[PDB]
């Protein structure tokens, strides 16, 4: 299930940098055999030392298993020192630039974004992984088609107060994403920063909130709750009838939602 | 998620019957706008009264996923009256027909078939799922190529002694098929055989099981464990040498195994 390589770069040809990582780098490849372009995801093993397996059984698992909503591992290639996870490549760009770029933005359009969020994370926690970093940059649109799905494309104020710990840290981090979305800001923003965060502190201050649905509101609260054990679950977000119901509004609210995004990012 | 339906025979002209279940037929079915075969379950919803909701859960998740190992759901339309769950048509026939039909068989074909299965059942059970019906008839081969995988078809001897209760009865069914990919016969086999499988009273006989490994017998006896705590889980028979390691033998025991096979189903 791991192919093997003397080195890898006799099968890709490596092009531009796409991120960088604690202690990765994702790359733009093109396989020489093929022409077909990839993100490749390169790990020295020597950063895996100790729990090399345990992080070698998420992949062992996840290489035969294909979500809508994240990104697909196509190959895993293993040389004397490294791993190489070989992903599909998107090709619809980053979260907020595509919703700068939109000339009309609704609630409905949010709660789309964050329905699919809630689909791939709620499957990760059945497969027992914590994601822990997510956040916008690591949320791509799979094409520029205007019904693009997101797709978490990545693994390593987001962080829930418990850690300033479970699968409920992520479910928070969801939580500060819907706020995002739906004013374009942040909900907390440096000692009273941090202050605020572990007393889940915070606001729908007008005018920007003045728009919003009360049912975007309560959801965003039930997953931004101090508490964890009181928190919404991803399978409770998800049943929500901002997400599975008709309470999503559809007026538009890109003016304001794109003015905050260029100012606030 | 769900395609709406006034009349299924609108979208599709269903032929030859697949397969029938407690309530519910398979049928092969060919998109009348693109030509394409599917392998379409039809489910009256009186039949789900009360866990509707649950069981359109599993479904409104699983649609999401694709499992190398499990027929992708690639549709699912709803009429007033049913839900139809659109299938991904496999072709390379059924499991002991393949074995039959080989010329060469050996104890690392047997490995290598349960390694798969492992895989789909510990996604299965990782979602929340106990299949409760893995037998021969529920497996598929995907293709007629040589190297082609194993499928989990379909969902609703073979039954734990503690049913005779949790995810591990499907680790026992696990633990009886890999003894019948070994030998052609099943462990057990009116009220004596009752009484055997409450015991979990089997044996490798002679002279059957002489050529088989002792780390093929030690991989059963672990999943055929009366013990629910003590038998394996799925994810400790995906680690066992006989799966993960190299202690299959290569020897052809296709001529014993076919023949009990035959005589024996
Ligand atoms: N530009 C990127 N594109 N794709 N495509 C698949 C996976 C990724 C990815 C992952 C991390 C950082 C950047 C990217
Ligand atoms: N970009 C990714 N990075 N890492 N890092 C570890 C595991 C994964 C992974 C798995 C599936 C899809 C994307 C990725
Ligand atoms: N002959 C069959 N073929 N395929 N192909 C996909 C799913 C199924 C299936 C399920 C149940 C019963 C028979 C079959
Ligand atoms: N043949 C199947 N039958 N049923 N019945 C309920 C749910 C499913 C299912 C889901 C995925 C793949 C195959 C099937």
């Amino acid at each position: 299930w791991k192919k093997q390589a003397e080195d890898i770069k006799k099968i890709f040809e490596f092009k531009e940098t796409l991120g960088t990582g604690a202690f990765s780098e994702v790359v733009l490849a093109e396989e020489k055999a093929t022409g077909k372009l990839f993100a490749v995801k390169c790990i020295p093993k020597k950063a895996l030392k100790g729990k090399e397996s345990s992080i070698e059984n998420e992949i062992a698992v996840l290489r035969k298993i294909k979500h809508e909503n994240i990104v697909a591992l196509e190959d895993i290639y293993e040389s004397p020192n490294h791993l190489y996870l070989v992903m599909q490549l998107v090709s619809g760009g980053e979260l907020f630039d595509r919703i700068v770029e939109k000339g009309f933005y609704t609630e409905k359009d949010a709660s789309t974004l964050i329905r699919q969020v809630l689909d791939a994370v709620y499957y990760l926690h059945r497969m027992g992984i914590v994601h822990r970093d997510l956040k916008p940059e690591n949320l791509l649109y799979y094409s520029q088609d205007e019904e693009s799905k997101i797709m978490i494309s990545d693994f390593g104020g987001y962080v829930a107060p418990e850690v300033l710990y479970s699968k409920a840290v992520d479910c928070w981090s969801i939580g500060v994403i819907a706020y995002i979305l739906l004013c374009g800001y942040p909900p907390f923003y440096d000692s009273k920063l941090f202050e605020q965060i572990l007393k889940a502190e915070y606001e729908f201050d007008s005018p920007y909130w003045d728009d919003i649905s009360d049912s975007a509101k309560d959801f965003i609260r039930n997953l931004m709750e101090k508490d964890p054990n009181k928190r919404y679950t991803c399978e409770q977000a998800a049943r929500h009838p901002w997400i599975a119901g008709d309470t999503a509004l559809n007026k538009n609210i890109h003016e304001s939602v794109s003015a905050q995004i260029r100012k606030n990012f």
